[PDB]
C-alpha cells in the first residue's frame, strides 16, 4: 500500500531528505532556495510514500503537484520552466528528515525508523544551507568521517603534546 | 514632469524591479545580496521615476546616492568599490515592483498600471532569491510559460492515465 | 601572555574577523555559511588570543574545538571532513570584529583598540553576506577606497552639472 | 527588410553579443557555457537580423532553431530544457561582435558600424570567460571608466610620488 | 566475477559517468574540474566494474586508488584533503559513458550496451562543462524531454505560424 | 636592493603565486580567471620582488602596471573597475610559482629556494583549476595532510583487509 505526508521532499546530494514542520515554517521556501542551488525537487506541501523493503521507504508527488512548488507571495511555481531538468525528480528513497521546528535548549527517527533531526527556525539561520550541511554530514559518516572520531584525534593532540 | 519614491531600485536578469515597503523590513540589505548576486543596482532609498511612454517608467537615483547603498550597521557604502562596474547602472524601465509586508493569510499594479506582487518577511525567508525568482517567473510568463498551463498538464496526466 | 573569548574566529578573504554577540543570536550558525562559502574557520564558540605586536593581536582555537563547528541542530561538526582544508586555518590576526546584535536606531574599538562594527539581527538579513561585505569594505578603506570619496565626487557633479 | 548571418548570438549582461568564426572554432560550445554560466541564448548557427534604428540592430533565431543549440558530440540541444526560461530570449539588439580567430600579432566595426573585437582561439583561454569580460568592459566604457583613465591616473603617482 | 578498465568514474547529478578516451587526452584533469564543481569522484585512471543485474553494472576504485587522483604536474591527489566528504563515492552504476577524442566529421553502447558518447578533444571546449551538459541531458530525455520534441514543436510554428 | 621578473602574480587562498612562463601560454588570461573566480592580482606580466627576510620575499607591479592586465584581444584592462576592490591587492610574499610548460614525459625551487611546480599546457587543462589546486594542496601540505599519507592509509586496509 501507500500514505501521504505532510512536507517537501527535496533530494539533495542524491540523499532524499523530506523536509517536515508546521505549516508558514518555511518549508516550501526553504526547498526553493535548495533547488534554486542546484538540488532536486520531487514532491512539495503533500508526498506519497511507498515502502520499498523493510528497511528503503520511497516518496513522490500526487500527480497534479508535478513539477510544482507553492510559494506564499507568487502562488503556484513550475521549477521545470525556471530552472531546468536538473530542478525536478520523480521518485526516490527517504534517507532522512528535517523537521524544521522553533526554540527551546538543546538522533531521533520515524514511520519505518528513519534517521531524522530536528532543526530550530530563527533569525540569523540559512535554513538551506543548514540542511545542506545536514545531508553532507549524514553522509560524511555514512563512509566513517565522523565529529567523534575528529573529536577523540584532538583530544590526543593535548594528553601527547 | 518627473516624481520620486521610496524604496530601492534594483536590475534583475535585465528587469528593472522596484523594492518597496515600509522602513527597516530589509530593502537595501536584500538589494546588497541581489547586486552580490551579481545584479545591477540603480537606486537605493529614494527613486526618481520619469514616465517614457503611457506604458513605460523609467527610474533613476538621485545625482548623489549614486552608486552608493546604506545599511544599518555599516552605513553608506560605495557598490562600484565593491563589486565593480556590473553591480551599478544609471537609468532603467520599472517592469515590477515588489512590496515587501509581513504576516496575514493568502496580480495588483500601481501609479501607471505596473505588474505588482507582495511577499511576506518572516524567519527562513530569503527575500534575494525569492525576488530572483519573482522576476525569473514574470519573465517566463511575458514568453508563455506559466503555472497553470503545467497545473493543467498535469491534470490531464489523471484523466487520461 | 595570552586570554580567552567567546564568539567565534573565522578568515575572510585573508581577514582575521571575530564575530561576537550573546549566545543564540547565530555567530556558529553564519560561520557555517562563510565556510560553505569559501572562507576559513579558525575557532569556534571560544577564542585564545595571544597579542604578538603592540599593534597586532592572533587568535587561536582550544586543541579540542580545532576543525570543529557547533550548531544547535547537528551538534558538534567538523569542518575539515565536510569541506576540504581550505576550510580551516590554524591561526590568524584579528584585524576587525562584528558584533551581532538585535534592535534600536541609528567607528569602535576593544581590547587593544581593533576595528570593531556592531550589525543588527533581524528577519531578511544575511549576515554572512553583511559580514562578507564589512570585510570587503574595510579592506577597500585600506586601499583610499571610501564611500566619502564617492559621495564628494557625487556632490560636484550636481555643483558643476 | 532583414538578413542572415552565421555566428550564435548570445546576452550578457543583457548587452546583445554576436559570436563570429569560422566554423569548428567554437561558437557554439563557448556559448553553451555562457548559457551554462546564466547568460541568456537568442540564436545559434544561424541569425536573422532586422534594424530597427538607423543605429539599431536586432537579431533573432529562425524559428526552427528557436530554444536551440548544436553542439558536435551530443547534437541538438534544447536549453529551455535543461537550464530553464534564464537560458534563452527571443530577440536583442546586438550592441557587440566578437569575432574568434587563431594566432598572428598584435576598435573595428561591421555591417551598420557595430562595435566590434577580435580574439585568438588557443590552449589555455576560456572564450566564455574572455566573452564575459569583453562585455563588462564594453559596458565599463559607457559609464565612463576606462583603462585609459586608470593608466594616466598611474602615471601621475610616478610624477608626483 | 568482476573487470577492471582505463578511464576516471565519477558521479554527476547522481548520475554514474566513466570517462574514457586515450591517456594524455585530459580525462583526469577534466574529472578534477568536475569534482571542484561539486561532482562526485568514485575510481580514477584505473576502475573495477563488477555487473549487478543483467542490465545495471557497477564500478568502484582499486582499494590503493581509494580518495586520489593523479594529475600531470602535481602528481597524486587526494580530493577528500583537499574538497571534504562530498568529492568522493565508494561506488557506483555506470549509467552512461563519453569517449573523449579527437577530430574528423560528424548512439553507441558497449560491454552490456551502456549509453554511450564520444566528444572530440580541442581549443575552446570546456570538456567538464561538456560531460556536465551530457549528463543533464541523457537524464532530461528519460523524463521525456527531448530536442526532437522541441524540435517538432517549433516546425509547427512554422506551418501554423 | 629589488628585482624584477616577467610572469604574473596573483593572489590565491591568501597565498602568492607567481605565474611564469615563455610569452603567449596564457599566464595573463589565466590569471583573469582566477581574479575573476575571487582571487586577488597584485602585478601582471611584469614582478618586482624585494625579499624582506631571509626565507620570506615580497612581490609587487611597478607603479604604472597597478590594478591593470593586458589580454591579447582586449588589450589593457583595469580588474578594480570591472570586478572591484576584492580583485586586487598592493602586496605579497611569493610563496609558491607555478611554471606553465607545454609537453614531454613525467619538487623544485628558484631564486632564494621558493616552492616550485611547473604544469603542461594542453588542450582540455583548465589552468586556472590546476592552479586553484595548485594552491589549496600546498597549504594542504603546511598542515599535514599529504596524499602520502592517504596513501599509505590506503595500503594498511589491503594488508589488513
Amino acid at each position: 500500500e501507500r500514505r501521504s505526508m505532510h512536507g517537501v521532499l527535496v533530494d539533495i546530494y542524491g540523499l532524499g531528505v523530506l523536509i517536515t514542520g508546521d505549516s508558514g515554517v518555511g518549508k516550501s521556501e526553504t526547498a526553493l532556495e535548495l533547488v534554486q542551488r542546484g538540488h532536486r525537487l520531487i514532491a512539495d506541501d503533500r508526498v506519497d510514500v511507498y515502502q520499498q523493503d523493510e528497511q528503503t521507504i520511497v516518496g513522490a508527488a500526487p500527480p497534479i503537484l508535478s513539477h510544482l512548488l507553492e510559494i506564499r507571495g507568487l502562488g503556484i511555481i513550475d521549477v521545470m520552466n525556471l530552472f531546468g531538468a536538473g530542478a525536478v525528480r520523480e521518485d526516490t528513497t527517504i534517507s532522512l528528515i528535517v523537521h524544521l521546528e522553533n526554540w527551546t535548549p538543546d538522533q531521533l527517527i520515524f514511520d519505518v525508523p528513519v534517521p531524522k533531526i530536528t532543526v530550530p527556525v530563527k533569525v540569523g539561520r540559512n535554513l538551506a544551507i543548514i540542511i545542506e550541511v545536514a545531508a553532507m554530514n549524514f553522509r560524511a559518516k555514512s563512509m566513517g568521517y565522523d565529529a567523534t572520531k575528529t573529536f577523540e584525534k584532538n583530544l590526543n593532540h593535548l594528553i601527547e603534546h
